[PDB]
């Protein structure tokens, strides 16, 4: 005759009585974190009415805890194996270290909440951003010596002909102008340590979706013989995103502010495969140490013509700017993180090379840069 009301964890029946009576209804609710899964529903609140038997009409619906369900997984990240996707679980994120970082982490832990999703104390329910580690190489590095791609991940070859730039996010090369001015489409390559032209199928080819030429470089319609390097710079778009590793990764940029400035004598690393292309051997990248001079100098070899936007470097016998690849990177380690490199420089004046040599000063571009690079996203 009376229905008796049997064990309530996980449940809240209004009205709550001691003895329950034939024809009485109750609401049911589950406590947050807690369904029942029938059908196609999983039922937070009911209702259920004592019979005249004595048994509950929805006895044995039982409240059983929320699967928040396998954790999605993110971009050049890995989510541990979780034990359990039932509510209160814990499941964490982490990004492929080192060759990248996440983004404003809430630390990547996430927890299964009561409505059923995996939620982070500070984004909610929004992923983890994986990005790359700019200006960090696995191994670091006269005349100039020979390098290993991993001293300069952030090489770009370029092919027809034989020139440079550098990596600096997953979507965008930074070169110099006067190395695209000629081809807008330039076929580039990366992650290898060796150069041979017959070979180049095992390397690995980024694609140009676009080059973006900075409008202060004045268009010659007589390329060959240019005078003028001012504002020698570029940013090429990739297709697709590039893949970080241990032969290929971003380069840093330089701050705005004035500990970005250089003093004479700071010293910078140049690279490359060289000047003179070779069809029939392979070619091993170089690097050479190159100090800051003052710009003064920078003046043997009518008649050229230098702005503050230009670098000077080098400055003994025996150095050698060719080293040296046009476009790439002159890179000085980072005031603030002596670990990290940035390119303060790309390598200007077109085939002039050697004991000096003329860099684009990358710092007073940064703005240029930036802009472009969120204007044409995606």
């Amino acid at each position: 005759m009376p229905c008796p009301k049997e064990d309530t964890p996980n449940s809240v029946w209004e009205p709550a009585k001691a003895k329950y009576v034939f024809r009485d209804v109750v609401q049911i609710t589950c406590l947050d974190g807690f369904e029942v899964v029938e059908g196609r529903v999983g039922a937070t609140s009911f209702y259920s009415t004592c019979q005249s038997n004595g048994k509950w009409s929805n006895s044995k619906l039982k409240c059983q805890p929320v699967d928040c369900g396998i954790p999605e997984s993110i971009e050049n990240g890995k989510v541990e194996d979780p034990e359990s996707t039932l509510f209160g679980s814990v499941i964490r994120y982490t990004c492929e270290e080192p060759y990248y970082y996440m983004e404003n982490g809430g630390g990547g832990e996430y927890h299964c909440a009561g409505n059923g999703s995996w939620v982070n104390e500070v984004l909610g329910p929004e992923l983890p951003k994986c990005v790359p580690v700019c200006g960090v190489p696995r191994e670091p590095f006269i005349g100039g010596s020979d390098a290993d791609i991993k001293n300069f991940p952030w090489q770009v070859f370029f092919d027809n002909p034989w020139a440079g730039g550098a990596l600096i996010n997953e979507y965008w090369v930074l070169t110099a102008a006067h190395v695209v001015e000629g081809n807008r489409e330039p076929t580039m390559y990366v992650g290898s340590t060796s150069v041979q032209t017959s070979r180049l199928a095992k390397s690995k080819m980024l694609t140009p979706e676009h080059v973006f030429i900075h409008p202060g470089w004045k268009l010659l319609e007589v390329p060959e013989g240019r005078t003028n390097f001012d504002n020698d710079i570029a940013l090429v778009r990739l297709k697709d995103p590039v893949k970080m590793g241990p032969t290929v990764s971003p380069i840093c940029l330089p701050g705005t502010s004035s500990d970005y400035n250089l003093m004479d004598g700071d010293l910078g690393l140049i690279s490359g495969w060289g000047r003179t292309e070779k069809r029939d051997r392979a070619v091993r990248l170089k690097a050479a140490r190159l100090p800051v001079a003052p710009l003064r100098k920078c003046k043997e070899v009518e008649a050229y013509v230098f702005t503050p936007n230009m670098i000077c470097a080098g400055g003994e016998k025996g150095m050698d700017s060719c080293k040296g690849d046009s476009g790439g990177a002159f890179a000085v380690q980072d005031p603030n993180d002596k670990t990290k490199f940035y390119a303060a420089g790309l390598v200007s004046w077109g085939p002039q090379c050697g004991t000096y040599g003329l860099y684009t000063r990358v710092k007073n571009y940064v703005d240029w840069i930036m802009k472009t690079m969120q204007e044409n996203s995606t």
